[PDB]
């Protein structure tokens, strides 16, 4: 409902709790009230000028009128520019507020809603929504309210000038122009759609005839395809002629009824002045005043398709404002009493769909200073289990606790502030390398950045790179090798400094110097730490405290490397798979 | 040079040899001469109206003036619409002529110039060139010549009205407005470029922060990345404020000097009317006339960047009009005396670059009704040799003849009208299947289409397909399997009906029913025909008249399948390769 629209937008014109911009909004509405006042009052002073020309038929008072002509007609576009100039800062604050609100609200967690959507449409609808808000409030307060107020105040000015049929015929003019502009823009839009479809068809046929140059040369369609492409060009250009001729008939019947309204009004004023029943000589006022009233009407009428496009851009954003979470912050959300790092699972379950069991009834209690290593099947059940330690997903039942307390009663940020997960990939934003390291924890100075780079050993890569300690990396910057990308990731987690460690070891192994180097840095970050590792490699699983393979939603075997080799479970099969 | 530009465009306004559209061009220039005549003459009649209002201070002659007011002011935009309405058909013919000219000229053969260019930019520069021609001639004859003619005829009308300093100060106004609009559009363009670069940077940082949702959630950058993204938004929005404020200062100093010019002109006319040294009461004429002169000047000034963009769109198209060929049609280009189909090579060479020898000194004479089968190395030398039988490329030396006469002295179309080459791929245009078959030879009726479909055997696929004999195929239509795509290709070549056959057999083999079916259709098209085959298969090479392997620019062995197996050349090595 438009009542909800107007209430929400009158709220959207309210910046904040600071007294320095509400005053500017008051300046904006003050000049908005001033503009129509001058826009109706200064042609009366033009009428005074020509009337005093007739009555002096004086130069000093005529100059005291001409100064009003100068400072009045040099003020219409000038006050419009001042309005739009402060409207700029209005748009600045409103766009900041709505963009940061929707950018916070698209950073909630609903991952099944996330992953099906690409990033481009998700942020394109956000940009369309903020430019929707901008264009919508600016046009509805700049070219809808003031032009209707101008028409109303023109008819009421005539009602205090002379109450006659003149206001009725001018009202007939403006209403007729409005109605015809709306209905022939509705005539325009189907021609625009058909012309777009035909130009897409002809350009597609053109480029797809150009794609196979060798068969176009193999056959003698050299003079045939130009004829068929000219046929498609004619078939599009006829509809092009129809659309442009529809524009012609729009402007033609528009200017025709404008000329008829000028003719009727000017003849009735001409009859009045030759019959002298009113003040005479005023014909220039009613002459230019119809044009001056009309000049914003096509400025409105070119935006009937635009306001409905703003509506469909803002309504989906309004739906996107307030939707949902997947993990719900329950009340009583408190801190995470990081005593020892002891994580227990008790007959737990999970679903990302209906009856969806990638995990079903596993249970353990991993101790401080000890290491679980996990192999799974050819599936994302391992990463899913890793994500539900993180509470990236939800549980249907069971009991997941960390250090005695359940993971679901608490704040998410105070849960994931004591957690360091190594990802198999590594994003590189288009930025520099000390900011890329401080992405681990942004409260660092550069001393801890350099200390963590010397802890990992990747500072020598920063020596090999140009910019000192600020090497610009990313998509357009300075690129990297994959093990070094994982070295930047482990340097980020080293700077973040948790106690709970969760490695996502890549199945893509590297050179044995790179392999033993990443295992040695994993040792240097994992020594006397509560460590949980998913892996598919050898050196990780031949030393850990317990090795688990979790396939088809269950633990399929339990025990150390010697236990699996002495009982000969599925580790024998995957032993043949790692061999070859 | 602009002299070449004006001469070429005055030629570009000349359609053809038909007397029905040059008359319409005469109508266009007649209304163009009429428009400025009425546009300067009707405010003089407004001046007559208000003057006769003062001198009657009559209604019948005043109505005989008011009818001129009606039919004159209801004619300015009306004659502009009629002009543009016939301008539409002018653009239709000129766009048809230039698009078909450039589409014929981009269908010449320079393949090294072809293949490095993608199709999209090649046709995008063509569309930009035709809209360049459209916008360039329409604006240079509609908003450059007429507004300069309007300013000139206004000053000369004043020179026949009263020769004074009034023309000089109004000329100062129009020239000053023109100069400031040009220089602040030059101020505008750098702000637009910087604003575009900043919005690209902020949206790239936004989407690349959104790309790795899981590491954004893994770290507590949930409240940090909104701050850094707000910092980038502020850094872009400041330049946005600067660009929009530059627009404000453009329109502000514009309307300021417009108000100053109105003030100076109106005061000098006010001094004149209060001193009565001219005809009096005429102040409305000089009042509205400055606005009416000015109204096309910003309509020009918004297109200074546009005309130079039209220039850079048309100049490259002018370079593209007339460039070159790779195979040159020598004079004496005659028919191809298709006696028997006997093709001879005599110490021939080829280069697509400097010192580029993929082929060097091969020589043979292939007979009628007999078959050469060709294997090469892992390279496109085979297809290159196939293309120089076609004369798709050029030769540096040697002697290539077909049926006694050299291939280079003749017309290309009469050479390639007796040639059927099977391509390894098959293009499917977005069209129907009988047109896809008639792509082989467009002079066919549907009887030969159905006869060729029953010759190949693919008419049963048309039975399996919905539309009878007009099944819509291509990129958006009804798709196909690869062997059936080659069946449509061989049906096209069957309809084309040459004598010279050149098969491009795929290395991708199929099922033995599909394999022996395509070999049987190749037999049904190749029986008692002059046949040349490139292949890598078995059934083609175990029966042909001679088998040649051509590697490193030379024939590496010669002989039949039994000859290569009894001498044991490289066919032994490739025998091990086809085995495994």
């Amino acid at each position: 409902d438009f009542g909800r629209k107007l209430r929400l937008l009158s709220g959207y014109l309210w910046p904040r709790g600071s007294p320095a911009l509400q005053l500017v909004v008051l300046i904006c509405l003050g000049l908005m009230g001033l503009e129509r006042a001058l826009n109706v009052l200064v042609p009366i002073f033009y009428r005074n000028i020509v009337n005093l020309l007739t009555e002096k038929a004086t130069v000093t008072s005529y100059v005291f009128l001409k100064f009003l002509q100068g400072g009045g007609t040099g003020s219409t576009g000038f006050v419009s520019n001042l309005r739009t100039f402060l409207w700029i800062r209005v748009q600045q604050f409103t766009s900041r507020r709505v963009e940061l609100l929707i950018f916070s609200h698209l950073h909630e967690l609903s991952l099944r809603w996330h992953l099906g959507r690409r990033t481009g449409e998700v942020l394109r609808i956000a940009d369309r929504g903020t430019s929707s808000v901008t264009g919508l409030l600016s046009y509805l307060v700049f070219n809808v309210i003031p032009t209707l107020a101008d028409i109303i105040i023109g008819i009421i000015y005539f009602s205090m000038f002379f109450n006659a049929w003149f206001g009725l015929i001018v009202f007939l003019c403006m209403s007729l122009y409005l109605t015809l502009t709306i209905v022939v823009t509705e005539w325009r839009t189907k021609f625009r759609r058909a012309m777009n479809t035909q130009e897409n068809a002809t350009r597609a046929r053109a480029v797809d005839s150009l794609l196979n140059f060798e068969t176009v040369k193999y056959y003698n369609a050299e003079s045939y395809e130009v004829e068929r492409y000219r046929e498609a060009i004619i078939k599009y250009q006829g509809l092009e002629w129809k659309s442009s001729a529809s524009l012609v008939l729009l402007n033609q019947t528009q200017n025709l009824v404008i000329g008829l309204g000028l003719l009727a009004g000017s003849l009735l004023c001409a009859y009045f002045v030759t019959e002298q029943k009113l003040q005479v000589g005023d014909y220039v006022l009613f002459g230019t005043y119809i044009i001056q009233l009309y000049m914003p009407l096509n400025w409105f009428g070119t935006y009937y398709r635009m306001i409905q496009t703003n509506f469909i851009d803002m309504e989906n954003m309004f739906d996107l404002l307030k939707e949902e979470t997947e993990v719900k912050d329950l009340p009583g959300a408190g801190p995470l009493r990081f005593q020892k790092g002891r994580i227990e699972f008790e007959n737990v379950h999970f679903s990302y769909a209906d009856g969806r069991e990638t995990l079903q009834d596993v249970s353990f209690t991993v101790m401080p200073g000890q290491t679980l290593a996990l192999v799974g099947p050819s599936g994302a059940g391992k990463s899913t289990i890793l994500r539900l330690l993180f509470r990236f997903y939800d549980i249907s039942s069971g009991c997941i606790r960390i250090d005695g307390q359940d993971i679901s009663q608490v704040t998410q940020a105070s849960l994931r502030s004591h957690i360091g997960v190594v990802p198999q990939d590594t994003v590189l934003f288009n930025d520099t390398i000390a900011d890329n390291i401080r992405y681990g924890r942004v409260t660092a100075g550069n001393d801890e950045v350099e200390a963590a780079a010397q802890a990992a050993g990747i500072h020598d890569a920063i020596m090999a790179f140009p910019e000192g300690y600020r090497t610009q990396v990313g998509e357009r910057g300075l690129k990297l090798s994959g093990g070094e990308k994982q070295r930047v990731a482990i340097a980020r987690t080293i700077l973040k400094a948790p106690g709970i460690i969760l490695l996502d070891e890549a199945t893509s192994a590297l050179d044995t110097s790179n392999e033993r180097a990443i295992q040695a840095s994993l040792a240097k970050v994992c020594a006397n730490r509560t460590t949980i590792v998913v892996a598919h490699r050898l050196s990780t699983v031949v030393n850990a405290d317990q090795i688990l393979v979790i396939k088809d939603g269950c633990i399929v075997e339990r025990g150390r490397h010697e236990a699996l080799l002495s009982r000969g479970g599925v580790y024998a099969d995957m032993w043949q798979l790692q061999q070859g």
